[PDB]
C-alpha cells in the first residue's frame, strides 16, 4: 500500500502520486505530519505525542520576507537537510518531478506561511537550484490543495522572479510545465507583460525571458516576426478585463531582506 492520505495541521489531504517514503509508511491508513518540521510519523499516538513535544513553530533558515500574513523562509538544503527531505517526500504526493528523489543540498527551498499566533503554518514552497546550468529559476513550486486557488501560486511564481531580479538574470521554471503550472505561469506572465507596456527590454526589465515573453505576447496577439504590436489603449483595455486581472497576492519588494 503506498501513502494516500496525509495529517498535517487541521486538514487531511488525498495524495495525488506515489512517493517514497519508506513502505511501512504507506501500510498505515494515514501518514501524520507534523506541520512545522515535516516529521512523518505511523500513528496518531506518536503524532500526539511529537506534537506536544516539537518545539518548532516555523520553517527552519532565514526569514527574507514578510507581508501581512505571509512569510518566506530560504532554506539551504545544505543547511537543513532533514527538513528538505521531509518537505521532498511531502510534495512528491502532489507533483511527479525528478528533483523530488534527489539530493536535497543542490537546492535551496522558499517555504511560504501563513502567520497567527499559533505559528508559521506552510501553504507552499519553490525549490530552486543553485548555479543552474540551464537558467532555471524554479524546479518545483507547489501550493498545498487545501490553499489552491487563493493567489499563493503566483505569488510563489513572483517571488521567484523577484530573486532573479536581484540576481541580475533572466530564468525560466524547469519544463515541462503540468497544466496547473502552466495557466499559472500565463497569468503571472501576461499581468507583468501588460503592467510593462502600460523583447530583450522587457526581458531585463522582468527577467522573464524572450522566450516566455514571446509565448504569452503570443497568446495576447501582441507580436510579429520578434516585434511587440499593441496600442496603449490595446493595453489598458486587457488591464481592465477579468481575463488580465492583477494576481490577489504580489510581492512587495519593500518587504524583502535578500541578496545574492
Ligand atoms: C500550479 C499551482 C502551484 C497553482 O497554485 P495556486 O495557489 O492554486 O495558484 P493561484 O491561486 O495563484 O492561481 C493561478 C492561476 O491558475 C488557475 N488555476 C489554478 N488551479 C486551477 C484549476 N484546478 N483549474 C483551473 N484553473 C486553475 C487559477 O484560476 C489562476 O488563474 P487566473 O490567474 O487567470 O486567475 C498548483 O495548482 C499546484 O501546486 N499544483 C500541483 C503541483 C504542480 O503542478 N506544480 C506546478 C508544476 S510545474
Ligand atoms: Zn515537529
Amino acid at each position: 500500500k503506498y501513502v494516500d492520505k496525509i495529517h498535517i495541521g487541521n486538514y487531511e489531504i488525498d495524495a495525488w502520486y506515489f512517493s517514497p517514503f519508506p513502505e511501512d509508511y504507506g501500510k498505515q491508513p494515514k501518514l501524520w505530519l507534523c506541520e512545522y518540521c515535516l516529521k512523518y510519523m505511523k500513528y496518531e499516538k506518536s503524532y500526539r505525542f511529537h506534537l506536544g513535544q516539537c518545539q518548532w513553530r516555523q520553517p527552519p533558515g532565514k526569514e527574507i520576507y514578510r507581508k501581512s500574513n505571509i512569510s518566506v523562509h530560504e532554506v539551504d538544503g545544505k543547511d537543513h537537510k532533514i527538513y528538505c527531505q521531509n518537505l521532498c517526500l511531502l510534495a512528491k504526493l502532489f507533483l511527479d518531478h525528478r528533483t523530488l528523489y534527489f539530493d536535497v543540498e543542490p537546492f535551496v527551498f522558499y517555504i511560504l506561511t501563513e502567520v497567527d499566533r499559533q505559528g508559521a503554518h506552510i501553504v507552499g514552497y519553490f525549490s530552486k537550484e543553485k548555479e543552474s546550468p540551464d537558467g532555471n529559476n524554479v524546479a518545483c513550486i507547489l501550493t498545498l490543495p487545501p490553499y489552491q486557488r487563493r493567489g499563493y501560486g503566483k505569488f510563489l511564481i513572483a517571488f521567484s522572479y523577484e530573486l532573479s531580479k536581484l540576481e541580475s538574470t533572466v530564468g525560466s521554471p524547469e519544463k515541462p510545465l503540468s497544466d496547473l503550472g502552466k495557466l499559472s505561469y500565463r497569468s503571472y506572465w501576461s499581468w507583468v507583460l501588460l503592467e510593462n507596456l502600460r523583447i530583450k527590454d522587457l526581458s531585463q526589465m522582468t527577467s522573464i525571458t524572450q522566450n516566455d515573453i514571446i509565448s504569452t505576447l503570443q497568446s495576447l496577439n501582441m507580436v510579429k516576426y520578434h516585434v511587440i504590436c499593441v496600442t496603449p489603449k490595446l493595453v489598458e483595455e486587457h488591464l481592465k478585463s477579468a481575463q488580465y486581472k492583477k494576481p490577489p497576492i504580489t510581492v512587495d519588494s519593500v518587504c524583502l531582506k535578500w541578496a545574492p
